[PDB]
């Protein structure tokens, strides 16, 4: 759907990775270090 689709608080500017918890994203961002 493309109507009132509540997004997310933290959305990685690198990829389409997003999570409601900052603690989670913090771990994902790390992946953006090796072979990237
Ligand atoms: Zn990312």
């Amino acid at each position: 759907g493309s109507s009132g689709s509540s997004g997310k608080p933290f959305k990685c500017s690198l990829c389409e990775y997003a999570t409601r918890s900052k603690s989670n994203l913090k771990a994902h961002m790390n992946r953006h270090s090796t072979e990237k």
